[PDB]
């Protein structure tokens, strides 16, 4: 991989905002479907993504661009509205993070180093 | 008339508008002729490059942000309502990824 301005904002910026956040706890690990009882969720999510797997990826400098990081958020966000009925809370808590997510994103530095 | 609104409509809705998986977020989801009595029911907000393209057109967004998250409604009204397998979700997140590519490159300010 390599440095950016635009991972290091994603990672000091935009990252430690959701991480901190009173709805992110459901999303700062992997989903445990044994540990939830979700037979069906591997076989609904095809790729799974949570906000763990991305801070570790930005801090073992994985990606080579904002773009991949910022699909890496867009997967998990998705998957919870795939999977998830719409009643459930989880769906209003990822919407909250995700709206956190663009107004931050519309903020990160243009042109990437 | 924002660096990044100008950005949103030239480069963002171009590029989406036009694409060959654009037509079904065109316009307003009519429950009515697709037979989906519940889909006002389900969703509360409903949104479509339709409505988006209008708004930056007639100068009705006052930041990025705003515009954002008009493109992230609607992509999140499908995810929401229909089915996993149904292919509407695969043309959503096509469209989605390339939002988020050019929104990569937005400008600051
Ligand atoms: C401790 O972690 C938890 C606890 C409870 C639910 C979830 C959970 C369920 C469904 C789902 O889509 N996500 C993203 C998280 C995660
Ligand atoms: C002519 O317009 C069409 C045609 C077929 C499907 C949809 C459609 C269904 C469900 C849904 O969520 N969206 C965003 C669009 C729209």
């Amino acid at each position: 991989g390599r440095v950016t301005n635009q991972l290091q904002y994603l990672h000091k910026v935009v990252m430690k905002a959701l991480w901190k956040h009173q709805f992110a706890w459901p999303f700062r690990q992997p989903v445990d479907a044994v540990k939830l009882g979700l037979p069906d969720y591997h076989k609904i999510i095809k790729q799974p993504m949570d906000m763990g797997t991305i801070k570790r990826r930005l801090e073992n400098n994985y990606y080579w661009a904002a773009s991949e990081c910022m699909q890496d958020f867009n997967t998990m966000f998705t998957n919870c509205y795939i999977y998830n009925k719409p009643t459930d809370d989880i769906v209003l808590m990822a919407q909250t993070l995700e709206k956190i997510f663009l107004q931050k994103v519309a903020s990160m530095p243009q042109e990437e180093q």
